């Protein structure tokens, strides 16, 4: 049955879900089944689980459960219902140091006493169904039981050991249970019913909606909902748009668990964690690790977090309702999320006991993450910080059992990575690692699809940095000192006993002071003696002696004085004559203060120079003559003589020369500007200054090297850019210069080609009409309403003023203009419909749009055409028109602000397009149908054939018009159509885009697609501006006039304005040249519409390009109109030879009167019977001469045809011989 059973695990009705743990195994499928039901007592080891299934009224049930080593100090269990009075007859239950019953019985063989000690030895009712189940589990110290509920237990435990007794039930009475499995609930129902559990593989772990396969990369798979997966902030968290940050998502392995079951585990930065990974394992040390759960009350418990640090400090995760650990307990007395719960850490050190608070916990936890570097967040926010985290103790409490394993909670290593992500709702719903080089360069713009186009990129620096440290310079000439001392001493006198005269000086002088670095002390001896020779002795009472001093000893200052010396030591000098007077000599002081300026050496080194070092040809930073930067010094072989350091003109750094050898180095960028070709969303190729790179091929073009995977020629380029183009396969090269249409230079003899076989072709162009409207609150804009911050804006005058009147004038020219060119007939709309239409061999059903009756306040509409809807909604981002936002809502302020209110919030205002695309289409149509519209009333439809054949008459009369040459144009004209439908329908496919460049499809929707980006971007960027700090203490102007005083702020604040204010002028600089440049389109389009739509133009070249333009038809497009100009295009040529003109009788001439039509002689005829045609030079049409179609010449010319007047009425049908006539 086990309806009852999963019953338990409430879950909403309408949801399939996955169920995982040690469940039933059923009874068939799979090996699973092992149903014993009889007293055969099955005594088994490593079991983790047991259930019973069926009740036959109240059959009984003993259990005895006891760890395999038989330990009696651990806890047994023992469970024994042998009576059948189910309700009455409640189950006799010993959790107990129990006797460790063998094989079975109440008391039974076995080891230790009856109540030696007991966690529990009442009795519990154990009466149920007869298809209810009731199961027992252990599992990492935590018991689950089934009895109606899931209820959860937290017990030390080993009960690998399991022996039973089982009474007979439908065959399928008591089963074990020794790994987990899994299963799928197809719930459609409350209660017992509605159920449709089934057995499940592996598939069904990947089935939940909160676990992943983990990449063998580590990579997030593609698909996941993210549904609590919150971004990672110390301070704000954002509500809407794409943020390129370091985060923990570089995940390693994700352990799905169970939501019914607890957790013991540890968790170690510095191993790779245990536990069955559900996707790709990667053996890496975690640095952080990220808990998502559904509820709060697993936290609530005390130690569930244990936070040990590299010192060995713990941090005990607690809560409570209260504030003061200290003055207050925290033993729980309330529970059922009631009243928001205080939580702290208790720090734990045998020193003193503190508390560290985390904040109020928020009524629903749903992801905590800790991470190394001591750092923690509760719904992806810093509420506190640690140092070095090194481990983490996992001690959780299972669910609230109220909604279970709807899934699973889950546990991910993770590791930081600069990521792409895509958030809205405060929620994530996709990103993108910036690993690859192609994710690489979509992290260095901000999105997650880029148009195809060359994009600056960064040459690949050394991945280990390593710099060497590099320093040139040519120091000072080490100067030299000799610090004399010399002492003169007259003694002896008489006998030798007496003085005559003592002194000494240092260098000539009473006092000296050392001032090189370098200096030497040399002590000389003038003693006379009168009787014969003395002993001379230093004495010493510094730290220092005369002959120490010379060795290394350095000062600040050290001067030398014979007299009193301020903060001087004292050193003597004794004499002592043949028969030792016993006097010293005059006292002499060192005045030392310790210093690196000045040491004391024993010899000159006079000469020595040059303390630089470098590293060649080798990434490093330098520090060259006072020149700091980073590059590759290399060793050139150029021969400048002056100077010593060399710059460019714009003061950069380009060589220097090592003096000493003469050599010249010179400093070059370690890494080079390089072009990366993305298109379809690869990168195919790479223009690179550098030799070689990690692509298969490389070509040298003139200008730079090209490095790809395809070294065949380009010819078919997908991306052209400079004098080169790309393939979509990585190809490069030179674009083929197409040869145009051959045109037929007019002429009045010799051969003429005359074009025939005419098919019928369009070529497409884009033209903008309008620009979105934007005013600029400029004063709320700047002063963001400060009151203060306006009048000091006040002092900027008319900047604002102008800029405002700019926009507004800008604006309304635009409105107007477009607004004055819009006119259309009703009478043309009543044509432009496909019913009323009769494009009789044309088909233009995909032109043309249908009109129905409009539910929405019963005022008729007419959908736009097929091409239409292919041209707005593949393109547009927001797929419709209408999603243009209103301000009416905006300051409700009762919703959280959207992008549109952000930035009206600024002072930025989109008014709506000035034309609807409804109104456009209308236009479009009303063209349409005007160029069929044959008069002044709707009963004058002209069919379209009728149509084409006016139009074909007024460029070349036509002599013979078939049905078949109609057909012909007809069948062209609609192969065409359905080409550039198809081209706009998908890109390269169903309609090879191989044929591409400017007047076809796909310039005209890169055009459509740039103007829509444009105007985003142009905004982004001006709201942007408003994050910038220009220089000064915030950008938030109250902050800088509360942190600072008024006299100061002002200052402050002006920074900010100046910068404001130039941001804005940029924009609206930028507006201007896209108003003046779309003006120029509409003036075009203007000529456009009314010379090549409403009426045929003579102007060659002018509708679409070269060729003979017959029509053109126009559709709506996001502002602006597409034009489809149709033009004639010749397939064959009829080579003829021209007649210059008639000469008959030698005396009369005769020539062709009309410019633009030609005389000749073609067919069999055109010799064997010299039989003449005019006929257009636009279009072979022969046809027989008419007398008013020549006029009479004064002079004959030698170019003309020789004739007779009896010869000429063969020539010229209608010519009358008048003597002939009336001479007869
Ligand atoms: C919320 O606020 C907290 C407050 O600190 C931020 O915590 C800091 O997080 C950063 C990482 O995001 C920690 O920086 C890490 O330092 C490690 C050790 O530092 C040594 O190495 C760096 C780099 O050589 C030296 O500059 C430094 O002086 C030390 O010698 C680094 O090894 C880490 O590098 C890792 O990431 C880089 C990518 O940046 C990889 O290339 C490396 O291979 C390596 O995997 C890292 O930079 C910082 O220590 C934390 N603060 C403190 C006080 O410890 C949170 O980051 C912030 N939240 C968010 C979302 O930013
Ligand atoms: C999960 O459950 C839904 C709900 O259907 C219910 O549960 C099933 C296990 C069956 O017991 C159903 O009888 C029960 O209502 C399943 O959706 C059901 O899928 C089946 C086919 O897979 C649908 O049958 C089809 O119905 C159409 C339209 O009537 C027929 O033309 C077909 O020939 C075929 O009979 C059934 O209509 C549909 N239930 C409903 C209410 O529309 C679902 O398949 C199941 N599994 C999963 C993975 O969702
Ligand atoms: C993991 O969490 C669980 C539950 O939060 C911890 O188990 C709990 O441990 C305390 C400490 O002894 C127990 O308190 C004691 O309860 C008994 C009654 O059973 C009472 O007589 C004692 O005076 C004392 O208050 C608590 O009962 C116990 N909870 C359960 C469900 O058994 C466990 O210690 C935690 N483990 C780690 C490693 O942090
Ligand atoms: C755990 O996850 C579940 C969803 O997987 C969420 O709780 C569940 O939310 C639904 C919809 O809000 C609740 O449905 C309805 O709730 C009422 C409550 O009395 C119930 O009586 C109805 O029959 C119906 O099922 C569902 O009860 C609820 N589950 C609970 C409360 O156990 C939520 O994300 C997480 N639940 C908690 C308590 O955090
Ligand atoms: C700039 O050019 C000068 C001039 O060549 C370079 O000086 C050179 O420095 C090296 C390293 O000190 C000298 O090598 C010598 O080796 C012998 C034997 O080990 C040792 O006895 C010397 O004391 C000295 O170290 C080399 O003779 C010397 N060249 C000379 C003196 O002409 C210098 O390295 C260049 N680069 C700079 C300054 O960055
Ligand atoms: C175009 O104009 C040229 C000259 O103005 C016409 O000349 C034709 O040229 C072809 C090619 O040489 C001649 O065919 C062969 O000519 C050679 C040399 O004269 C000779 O062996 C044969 O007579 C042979 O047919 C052709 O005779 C010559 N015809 C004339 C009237 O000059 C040419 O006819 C004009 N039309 C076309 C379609 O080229
Ligand atoms: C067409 O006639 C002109 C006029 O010349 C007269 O008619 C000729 C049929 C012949 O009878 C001439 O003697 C007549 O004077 C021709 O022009 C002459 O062409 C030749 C050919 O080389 C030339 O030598 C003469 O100078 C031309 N006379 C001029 C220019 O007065 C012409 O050749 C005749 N044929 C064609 C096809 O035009
Ligand atoms: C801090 O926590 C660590 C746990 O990581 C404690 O180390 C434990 O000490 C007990 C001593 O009774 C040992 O039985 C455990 O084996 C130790 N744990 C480990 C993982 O080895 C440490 O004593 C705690 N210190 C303080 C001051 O609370
Ligand atoms: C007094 O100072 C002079 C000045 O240098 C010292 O003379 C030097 O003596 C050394 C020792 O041989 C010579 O190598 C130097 O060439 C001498 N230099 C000069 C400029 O003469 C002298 O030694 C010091 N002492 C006395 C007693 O004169
Ligand atoms: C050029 O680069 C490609 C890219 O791997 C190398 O092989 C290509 O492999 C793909 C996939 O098997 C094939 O579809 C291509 O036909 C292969 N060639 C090309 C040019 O893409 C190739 O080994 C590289 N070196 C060369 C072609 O010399
Ligand atoms: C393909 O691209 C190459 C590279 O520019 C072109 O180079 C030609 O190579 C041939 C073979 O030696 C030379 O005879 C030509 O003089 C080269 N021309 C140029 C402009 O470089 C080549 O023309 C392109 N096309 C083909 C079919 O190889
Ligand atoms: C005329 O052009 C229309 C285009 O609208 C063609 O009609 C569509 O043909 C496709 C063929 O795959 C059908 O799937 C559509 O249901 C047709 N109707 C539409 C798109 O509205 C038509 O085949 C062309 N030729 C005619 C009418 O002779
Ligand atoms: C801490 O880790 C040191 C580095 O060894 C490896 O560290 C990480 C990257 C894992 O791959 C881990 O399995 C390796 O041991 C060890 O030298 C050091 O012994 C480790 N310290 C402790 C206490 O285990
Ligand atoms: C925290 O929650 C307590 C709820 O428990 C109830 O009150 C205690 C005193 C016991 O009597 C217990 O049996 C009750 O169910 C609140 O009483 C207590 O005031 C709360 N703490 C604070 C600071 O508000
Ligand atoms: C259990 O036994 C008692 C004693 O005879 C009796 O009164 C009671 O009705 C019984 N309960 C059931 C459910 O049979
Ligand atoms: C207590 O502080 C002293 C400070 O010298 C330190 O040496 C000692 O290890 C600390 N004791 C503990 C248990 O942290
Ligand atoms: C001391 O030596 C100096 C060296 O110049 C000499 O001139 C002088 O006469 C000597 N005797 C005395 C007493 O100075
Ligand atoms: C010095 O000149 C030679 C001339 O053959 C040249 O090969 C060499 O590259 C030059 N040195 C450097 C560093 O370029
Ligand atoms: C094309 O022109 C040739 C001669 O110029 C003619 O014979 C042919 O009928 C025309 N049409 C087609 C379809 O070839
Ligand atoms: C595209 O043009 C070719 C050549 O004119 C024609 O054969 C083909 O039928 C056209 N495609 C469609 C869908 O009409």
């Amino acid at each position: 049955n086990f309806r009852r059973f999963f019953s338990k695990f409430n879950v909403q009705a309408p949801a399939v879900v996955v169920l995982g743990g040690y469940l039933p195994i059923g009874e068939n499928q799979g090996v699973n089944s092992t149903w014993y039901c009889a007293g055969q007592h099955p005594t088994a080891s490593g079991v983790h689980g047991i259930f019973v299934s069926h009740i036959r009224g109240g059959h009984g049930f003993e259990i005895g459960i006891s760890q395999e080593p038989f330990d009696p100090s651990g806890y047994q269990l023992y469970l024994h219902k042998a009576t059948n009075g189910n309700t009455n007859a409640t189950a006799r239950l010993r959790i107990c140091q129990f006797p460790s019953i063998k094989t079975l019985g109440p008391t039974a063989n076995n080891d230790v006493t009856i109540g030696r000690n007991c966690l529990f030895n009442k009795a519990i009712p154990a009466h149920m169904s007869e298809h209810s189940v009731v199961g027992i589990t252990w599992d990492n110290d935590r018991v689950t039981v089934f009895s109606d509920k899931i209820y959860y237990f937290y017990f030390k435990n080993d009960w690998s050991r399991v022996a039973t007794k089982c009474y007979n039930s439908g065959g399928c009475a008591m089963q074990y249970v020794y790994e987990p499995t899994y299963y799928m609930l197809n719930v459609t129902s409350a209660g017992e019913d509605g159920i449709s559990y089934q057995p499940c593989t592996a598939n069904c772990i990947g089935y939940a909606a909160n676990v992943f396969a983990t990449e063998p990369n580590g990579h997030i798979p593609e698909g996941f909902s993210f549904n609590n997966w919150f971004l990672l902030s110390n301070d704000s968290t954002l509500v809407h748009g794409k943020v390129v940050s370091n985060q923990p998502l570089l995940v390693n392995c994700l352990l799905a668990i169970p939501k019914i079951y607890g957790l013991g585990q540890f968790f170690s930065f510095n191993q790779t964690i245990d536990g069955v990974c559900n996707g790709a394992a990667v053996q890496r040390a975690p640095e952080a690790l990220r808990f998502n759960i559904n509820d709060t009350s697993v936290i609530l418990a005390e130690g569930s977090i244990v936070l040990h640090t590299a010192l060995g400090t713990n941090f005990s995760f607690v809560c409570s309702n209260s504030s003061n650990p200290h003055l207050a307990t925290f033993a729980i007395p309330l529970g059922a999320t009631q009243v928001p719960y205080y939580c702290f850490f208790k720090v734990d050190t045998y020193n003193s006991t503190v508390y560290k608070f985390l904040a109020v916990l928020p009524p629903t936890v749903r992801e905590i993450v800790i991470t190394k570097y001591g750092d923690v967040y509760v719904n992806g926010f810093g509420y506190l910080h640690l140092g070095l985290l090194d481990a983490v103790t996992i001690n959780f409490t299972g669910h609230g059992t109220d909604d279970d394993v709807s899934g699973f909670w889950t546990i991910a290593s993770t590791n930081f990575v600069d990521a792409l992500i895509e958030v809205q709702g405060t929620a994530i719903q996709r990103i993108l690692y910036c690993d690859d080089p192609v994710s690489q360069l979509k992290c260095s713009q901000v999105a997650f699809d880029l148009d195809d186009g060359f994009y600056p990129f960064s040459s690949r620096n050394l991945l280990s940095h390593e710099q060497p440290i590099s320093f040139v310079t040519l120091p000072s000439f080490n100067a030299h000192s000799f610090v004399n001392i010399t002492v003169s001493a007259s003694f002896g006198g008489h006998s030798g006993a007496n003085l005559i005269a003592s002194d000494t000086t240092i260098n000539g002088f009473s006092s000296f002071c050392v001032d090189t670095r370098q200096f030497t002390i040399s002590l000389s001896y003038n003693v006379t003696n009168s009787y014969g020779y003395v002993s001379n002795s230093q004495d010493s009472n510094c730290p220092f002696t005369l002959q120490s001093v010379n060795d290394y000893l350095s000062f600040s200052k050290f001067c030398v004085s014979t007299s009193l010396l301020a903060s001087a030591c004292t050193i003597d000098l004794f004499g002592y004559p043949e028969f030792g007077s016993g006097v010293k000599f005059t006292s002499l002081y060192f005045q030392f203060t310790k210093g690196e300026l000045i040491t004391g050496t024993p010899k000159p080194l006079e000469g020595v120079t040059d303390v630089s070092f470098m590293t060649l040809d080798v990434c490093t930073k330098y520090t060259i003559y006072g020149f700091k930067g980073e590059g590759i010094i290399t060793l050139t072989n150029s021969s400048f003589l002056a100077g010593v350091y060399y710059t460019s003109d714009s003061g950069q750094l380009l060589a220097f020369k090592n003096v000493t050898s003469g050599a010249v180095y010179s400093v070059t960028p370690c890494s080079f500007s390089e072009q990366a070709a993305y298109v379809d969303d690869d990168i195919v190729g790479v223009i690179s200054s550098l030799s070689s790179s990690t692509f298969n091929s490389t070509r040298e073009l003139p200008g730079f090297f090209y490095h790809s995977n395809d070294g065949s020629n380009c010819t078919e380029p997908v991306l052209v850019y400079s004098n080169i183009g790309v393939c979509k396969s990585g190809s490069i090269g030179y674009v083929p210069s197409q040869s145009g249409q051959v045109k037929i230079a007019p002429t009045v003899t010799g051969n003429i080609s005359i074009p025939t076989n005419f098919s019928m072709s369009i070529r497409t162009e884009y033209l903008q009409l309008y620009n979105t409207p934007v005013s600029v609150d400029c004063a709320t804009y700047v002063c963001n309403g400060n009151s203060r911050c306006k009048q000091l804006l006040t002092q900027y005058t008319a900047a604002c003023k102008t800029i405002e009147s700019a926009l507004q004038l800008s604006a309304r020219l635009e409105s107007v203009e477009v607004n004055s060119m819009l006119t259309i007939s009703e009478e043309a709309l009543q044509l432009a419909t496909i019913s009323s239409f009769n494009g009789d061999g044309y088909n233009f059903t995909n032109v043309l749009g249908v009109s129905v009756y409009d539910p929405a306040r019963g005022r008729v509409v007419q959908k736009r055409s097929f091409i239409e809807d292919l041209l707005f909604n593949k393109v547009v981002t927001n797929g419709l028109g209408t999603v243009d936002e209103d301000y009416k809502r905006c300051s409700n302020g009762r919703s959280v602000a959207d992008l549109v209110c952000a930035q009206y919030y600024s002072g930025v205002m989109v008014l709506p397009g000035v034309v609807d695309a409804e109104k456009l289409h209308m236009y479009s149509a009303s063209l349409i149908g005007g160029m069929v519209l044959g008069g002044f009333t709707a009963a004058a439809a002209l069919p379209f054939s009728y149509a084409v054949q006016a139009r074909l008459n007024y460029l070349a009369l036509q002599t013979d018009v078939l049905q078949r040459n109609q057909q012909l144009l007809a069948e062209s004209f609609n192969s065409a159509i359905g080409n550039i439908t198809s081209a706009f329908e998908s890109v390269k496919e169903a309609s090879s885009q191989t044929s591409r460049g400017l007047n076809t499809v796909a310039h005209a929707l890169t055009k459509v697609q740039e103007v829509v980006n444009s105007q985003g971007a142009a905004l982004t960027q001006l709201t942007v501006q408003l994050q910038h700090n220009f220089q000064a203490i915030s950008s938030s102007i109250d902050d800088i006039y509360s942190r600072l005083d008024p006299p100061s702020a002002d200052v402050q604040v002006d920074r900010l304005i100046t910068g404001r204010l130039s941001a804005l002028n940029a924009f609206v600089a930028q507006t201007l040249t896209k108003y003046t440049e779309v003006q120029a389109s509409r003036k075009l389009a203007q000529q456009k519409v009314n010379e090549c739509v409403k009426s045929q133009s003579q102007r060659y070249g002018f509708c679409g390009g070269d060729g003979e333009h017959i029509f053109s038809l126009v559709q709506a497009a996001p502002q602006g109109l597409l034009f489809l100009h149709t033009v004639l295009v010749p397939s064959d040529f009829v080579d003829v030879i021209a007649i210059a003109g008639l000469c008959v009788n030698d005396e009369i001439a005769l020539t062709l009167r009309e410019p633009g039509l030609v005389l000749f002689t073609h067919e069999l005829q055109n010799h064997t019977a010299t039989e003449y045609f005019v006929s257009s030079r636009r279009m072979f049409e022969p046809r027989k001469p008419t007398v008013s179609d020549f006029v009479q010449i004064e002079s004959c010319v030698v170019t003309y045809v020789n004739l007779t007047r009896d010869q000429l009425p063969d020539v010229i049908p209608d010519y009358i011989d008048v003597n002939k006539t009336r001479d007869e």
